[PDB]
């Protein structure tokens, strides 16, 4: 009923602003999509795009923006209904999940308490150009969910109704008037500002509320005891800044500049919680320890550390223990903020190192002392309270908010080393092979001789890397998280950095980890990593940990999508083997997407699908993009995003699932290179595929929503080869036709059960038994479900070649093929069977998805072929009557009036209406 | 139910922190005083002063300390069910007064819009000293309210329900271990900020939710129409900083420090609700001025106002308008609050004047351009939004936030004048009669050459005089309102003033408005107006608006409850005749406050009681103090206050009370004189009343508590003449004796149905049907049933001489025929019979009353007399075994340890219990 509310509001504020015709238009729009989706009647689709080019240029504008407003009016209204449905329940939270381990699993309380205090998930999140929407109507967003969710309340005034809705009401109108084009591309730091805000207002507040209902649950199992403050059961960092593979605009400033802005932000988010703790910490009874500090500080007007604050410093009363001490840290913050602000307009300040906080332990000490004063008056219950959540902050994010991982191309460092050993007439490193690359670079580090010349001459790009480790020498290494390396081959690639790191002056070096993105190197990556481990060097540097990532994007754009998952599941197995042969505390980065086609999908289930004995409290994920707004753009989604994170690696802790039988290994082992000859078979061997590609799919338009900062393709020259991981499956999900995410996963049904009809019953034996096989059937059948041939037919009508148009049919023939034989394994008669809500929730949602498809069709033709003419219609929007200011929002265009504005509004609504964007 | 919740808790905790034998005796006392309760046994009492004296000076304050505490959640739980029941019975207000004035009084919508418009309530802050509450412990009443009400809510989980119990828990505790007693007098800058807090933090935002209901309720008569953005359908003004009367310690200087910092504290609110309208308002349709003016700002960088957010400048794109004049506008607003605190914090500021906001008007020219573009291109529904709620902040709070009302001394003036014509050789003005006076200063005031000589020898008085009108020169005046004269007498004292306030060189002056505080000067009142107007310079001053004040607080004590209601009440009834004759807006300003000896009561009752024709939308009233927190301490409470005082003025106006039959005009005439003479027989004509006064009460102890920055006696000479009105009814407060609000009640109505007997037939009639008549009886039934004669029968034993004993218990007769006479004329056989829920709660609160009662008379006795012998007690606190920490906290008490802060603790506890200091 939510939807109904929402989409017949905004309709009527259509009609009020542009008359009814076009409210009309936009309803006939629906009806005949409609009757495309009820009885799948193609020659509809034809005829509504007959209606759709004709449009004005304001009106084309109008009709795109309407649909998009009307589907993410759809998704909001489903969002609150999902809320509302989780919270009338009174997959699984952290309570029953304690509980469980302790009831059925028979797990003792002490050990659950234990394996919890040695738990860590880290949350990464990071600037992959997944988000069109401008923040100022993702606020909106919020408000109208907020207008809507009240608004429901079971109770409530008339008059308290009646005023929501018109809150309501002129909210949907404000976005609704509001230009949804992102009109220039943002900077790196406005990445990271963007990013920043959630870390603000939803996870700042919300880690201590998750915490305390740790405590909660595991006082309900027995445990009489809190969550020790020093565990990081949860912790953050970020790639806004510091990630730049393929992104030559994040420079070594923009590094230095994200690095300060945080420790800025951090400090003023301090400053105003410890002020509001200076307000309640008004008791008197302290403790000895306590009672001194805070008799010198006294006296001493604050020890001289600011002379801002000084009014305050004079009148507070000597009884006040707590707030004198506190009062001495917020002067304190107030420096460490301003020592910042100065270091980033100048490079100095004239603010002191101990007059302000340098290190995390300098600013614990005070808040702990506070913490067992309180103990020791027996006021324990107070020091649990707001003190409490603080110290819990203070562990979770520290004095720089969130950690900042480095990430760069492999290559570009082989690129500097070249340039070293060529300068010094030593050879090229390029030239090298692999195992002459670790000798040499195991002899310089054992050296005891500097390596990197002043003279060297460097090209802009030798100058970018090596200036990028002399800005991570002079920052504070608490700063800092790993140096994670993008193409990560061999532990040549690995040593190279250490090298390059040690000879840029980087006084105490960040972690090298390898990114292990493609096929043959998570193959060879066990491999990679025993060799490393077995460096007596390199083991000393690591001391124990070694922390590896691994790529779901580029993975399954290098293998099918089948063979990638694969590949992934077994080469976390056995490196986590090798590890542990060499006593090395393995851990595990993941570098997951948002959409199912990069390692997307439901958070519990996708832990769930990881090898048993392969996290053992300690795993980093990314949250990438418009992944952050789905997990902390609430709330309550921050706190329940934290909740299946922590509760799913708790239970694959101590309650690991099922290893693979024997039976089932080699079958997948078998599938997956079928799948992935299949896969490569489509878009590696055949010449005429890349030209298709950029011809069915809206590929080439990507950037003209000018989502991140990043150049979305690695060098014009050349091919699908360099095409970033986002844009190809972008381009595959606006046409609804996932390419990339099925193929090849037929052919290797297919070969299985045609090589022993036997194997049809281990399919489905491995579907029931086990979660990997499991999970990744049940998200392809959600995709195939968001998926209709028939338009990507519709597509491959109007802008493919003639020659190249039966290879798209014999595509589709593959995917109804795929499809088939998924839902026979899983032994589903019907797609999405099994699930109610979200097959709903596509019924609805589906006629104006196809109404952009159309839509966004005719408007690629008419940008493309300037001989495919349509008979221009009368204006229907009342605005736009005679000879149009709205199209003019958009300036110099290299599209023909309004063509643009058009185009990308089908692009933003349809990501909308697929809830995903790339 | 709710406060057995709360209670209970605090018991647990007291015996945590303390031990079982503490807790027992706290509920022993309890008993005991309930057994006096339930009975009258006069025995009891004097066997729990037994108890409570022995006391170790570490228990005998944490005893006094925990009744209080509990007192006081009693007093919150009450709130949360006042709260929670008024919330049901919505499941009068302003939405039922539209309607009812409609259907019932048969007034047109248009009519009822039309009055509203006019209307305007002007709420007074002022720092009266009646609250004892350290602001640090009125914060955790909030968390508590808020605890609790989240406790009882519908739908709350298990957990949530159990965290919120630990909140709840800590919180109280919190409140426990912190030092209630305020140990140190405030500045009258402190006094203004804490006043300052509930603007912020309730009346900013919820000034504009209420109009927005009147705009609902508007609608709900089929207005179709928003109460204009222009009307102030209700204000706030402040005398923190400009009551002078009877206070030294506001100085000129104060004045002029609260006067920036209250602009200072403007620009910051107006700076806050800006930034988030430019996130806000993102719409790019503007109309043709809107577009000029914007591309003027946008193209010059900011018109060259602050260099701060510059950053933000080079940021804004070119198609939002609406964040670009606003934009300017917090540039400008910046600079307004920096020019304040250079202003304050120095003789002057490098911001110009053209850089920040000078005038009302110029803050407004934007803004209004932003509502008119909106409305322009059809987005009125998003200019009613936030926009609206700004616009009407700023007609409703201005550049300065609250006007400060500046008050003094009637014959402060005089001193000034009468050292002029003293100086000159003029003569004495002191010794001029009064039409000499009035005709002297109307030479001077038609006169065009000075008067005031420069070298004029001045007191310290005379200096803080001028140098008061000095400050009132300088500062802007749109920062004051009127200029007040307390102890008005005559209309020489206005035009002193308007002399005066000339001959300082206040540029534009103040109004000047008379405050009658006592019975002759309400008498002469209406013929002082009329001489005031008929004035030929007078009236050209005032232009048709008059001001006048009346005072509810020195009036009882001049003549006694009944005499002094009703004198004001007919002082306003002839004044209105009075102004109505002369085409003057008389606009009533009431001085009232908390207790009901000072025209305390329900909001919408008192306004009832007001003769009919006396308001007519125009009016203004005192928050005095504690008041303060009991109208706006929660959101809900702001809300609900600004309901009455707009419903009740509203219906008032268009729906008058009856006026009174003759027959009752002089019965309340005579009854008014045998009051006047009753009560006038004890409190002037006794002489050894002053000696009875300050032994049975703790009068002289008032000032130990540190409330306000005013000392509670002006100078010492005078006697009981010169005792300020607040510390005056605390007194008969604490001892529950409540004198000064009954006496004289019970000979007045014993001589009219003496008589004859026909008047007690007249006096019912006149309660069950005269508004003023009823509210009084019926403010007076409240007192006697928070009455308890047996505990002012306590105090004369224990401290009364023994002469003056007899006389304590001739009053006490005096109660007793009162309370009896009154519930024959109110159809009442018991006492609040016809209020359930307010003598319920009687119920519970009394027997701590009571212990406080006993607690309180008993430690009076150990300071007055050290001949008093009482044997000690073993330590019943675990905390303080052996030689107290505690008792430390008193720095050097005039009385032996631990006396004061027991005697302290009790008039707080005892003030909670009553719901009222003074």
């Amino acid at each position: 009923e939510y939807d109904a509310l929402l989409v017949d509001r905004f309709l009527n504020i259509l009609q009020d602003l542009h008359g009814p015709s076009l409210r009309e238009f936009v309803q006939e729009c629906y009806e005949v999509s409609a009757d495309y989706e009820g009885k799948g009647d193609t020659t509809k689709l034809g005829e509504l795009g007959a209606k759709l080019t004709g449009l004005a240029p304001a009106d084309a504008i109008l009709v795109a923006s309407s649909i998009l407003h009307m589907l993410n009016l759809a998704n909001l209204a489903e969002e609150v209904q999902i809320a509302h449905r989780r919270r009338n329940s009174k997959e699984s939270d952290i309570e029953e999940t304690l509980k469980r381990l302790v009831s059925e699993v028979g797990k003792s309380p002490e050990e659950v308490f234990e394996a919890l205090k040695n738990q860590t998930v880290d949350l990464v999140f990071t600037a992959h150009p997944t988000q069109s929407a401008r923040r100022s109507l993702l606020q909106k967003n919020a408000r109208i969910r907020n207008c809507l969710t009240q608004l429901n309340a079971k109770d409530i005034t008339d008059d308290d109704k009646q005023e929501l809705d018109e809150a309501l009401q002129r909210e949907i109108q404000a976005a609704f008037r509001t230009d949804e084009i992102r009109r220039a591309q943002p900077t790196p730091q406005d990445e990271m500002r963007y990013g920043m805000s959630y870390i603000h207002e939803t996870v700042w507040k919300g880690v201590p509320k998750f915490l305390r209902r740790v405590d909660t649950a595991l006082k309900n199992i027995g445990i009489n005891e809190r969550l020790p403050y020093n565990v990081s059961l949860i912790r953050f960092s970020s790639w806004m800044g510091g990630d730049r593979d393929g992104n030559p605009r994040v420079t070594p400033e923009v590094t230095r500049d994200v690095c300060l802005l945080a420790r800025m932000m951090a400090a003023n988010l301090y400053i105003d919680q410890i002020e509001e703790l200076m307000f309640e910490l008004s008791m008197w009874r302290c403790n000895d320890e306590l009672r001194v500090r805070a008799e010198e500080l006294h006296s001493s007007s604050g020890s001289k550390v600011t002379k801002y604050y000084i009014e305050f410093w004079k009148q507070i009363p000597p009884n006040e223990p707590y707030r004198v001490i506190l009062g001495h840290v917020r002067d304190k913050l107030y420096n460490t903020r301003e020592r910042a602000r100065h270091l980033l307009a100048s490079g100095v300040s004239e603010i002191s190192a101990e007059s302000s906080f340098t290190s995390i332990e300098e600013f614990l000490e005070p808040l702990e002392l506070c913490y067992k004063s309180l103990c020791d008056c027996g006021d324990k219950a107070i020091a649990d309270g707001s003190l409490l959540d603080l110290l819990r902050q203070v562990f979770t994010f520290g004095l720089s908010l969130v950690k900042l991982d480095i990430r760069q191309e492999s290559e570009r460092h082989t690129d500097v080393i070249d340039a070293i050993t060529t300068h010094l007439g030593i050879g090229s490193y390029r030239e090298w092979s692999e195992d002459k690359r670790q000798e040499w670079l195991l002899s310089e580090l054992r050296g005891k001789r500097p390596l990197l010349p002043p003279d060297l001459p460097q090209t802009e790009e030798i100058a970018d890397v090596i200036g990028a480790f002399h800005v991570l020498a002079e920052l504070p290494p608490d700063s800092f998280g790993p140096y994670i390396i993008s193409m990560a081959t061999a532990p040549s690639d690995v040593l190279a950095v250490e090298l390059l790191q040690r000879e840029c002056g980087v006084r105490q070096p960040l972690p090298v980890v390898p990114l292990f993105e493609r096929l043959a190197d998570l193959q060879s990556a066990p491999a990679s990593v025993e060799r490393l481990f077995s460096v007596d060097w390199y083991m000393d540097r690591i001391k124990g940990k070694q922390q590896v990532m691994v790529g779901y994007s580029d993975s399954g754009k290098d293998a099918g999508r089948l063979s990638a998952a694969w590949q992934l599941y077994r080469a976390q197995e056995e490196m986590a083997q090798v590890a542990k042969r060499y006593g090395v505390k393995l851990t595990l980065f993941h570098g997951r997407g948002g959409t199912v086609g990069r390692g997307g999908g439901p958070t519990h289930l996708a832990i769930l699908s990881q090898p048993p004995d392969t996290i053992n409290g300690s795993i980093r994920v990314t949250v990438q993009g418009e992944v952050i707004e789905f997990c902390f753009g609430e709330e309550h989604l921050c706190f329940q995003t934290l909740q299946r994170f922590t509760a799913a690696t708790l239970e694959h802790g101590m309650h690991p699932p099922v290893s693979p039988k024997p039976e089932w290994r080699k079958l997948m082992d078998e599938m997956a290179v079928v799948a992935t000859e299949e896969y490569r078979s489509v878009v590696v061997k055949e010449a005429r595929f890349v030209e298709y590609f950029r011809s069915a799919t809206p590929e080439t338009e990507y950037g003209r929503m000018n989502i991140g900062s990043r150049p979305a393709k690695r060098r014009p020259g050349g091919g699908i080869t360099t095409l970033r991981a986002i844009p190809w499956i972008f381009s595959w999900t606006q046409t609804r036709f996932h390419l990339p995410v099925w193929l090849g996963v037929g052919a290797a049904f297919k070969f299985a059960i045609d090589k022993d009809v036997r194997n049809f019953q281990v399919l489905k034996e491995m579907y029931n038994e086990w979660p990997f096989f499991r999970v990744t059937l049940d998200l392809l059948e959600m995709v195939f479900a968001k998926g209709d041939p028939g338009i990507a037919g519709l597509y491959d009508e109007l802008l493919v070649a003639e020659e190249l148009k039966p290879f798209g049919k014999q595509l589709r023939d593959k995917y109804v093929e795929t499809q088939q034989l998924l839902l026979q394994i899983a032994g589903h008669k019907d797609i999405l069977e099994g699930d109610p809500f979200l097959k709903q929730g596509l019924v609805l949602r589906n006629p104006y998805i196809t109404t952009l498809n159309v839509f966004q069709a005719y408007t690629l033709k008419r940008i493309r072929d300037p001989n495919f003419k349509v008979t221009p219609q009368p204006p229907l929007s009342k605005e736009f009557a005679d000879e149009a200011g709205l199209v003019k929002l958009n300036p110099a265009s290299e599209y023909p009036p309004g063509l643009e504005d058009t185009l990308i509004l089908t692009m933003k609504g349809i990501a909308a209406g697929m809830q995903n964007t790339g």
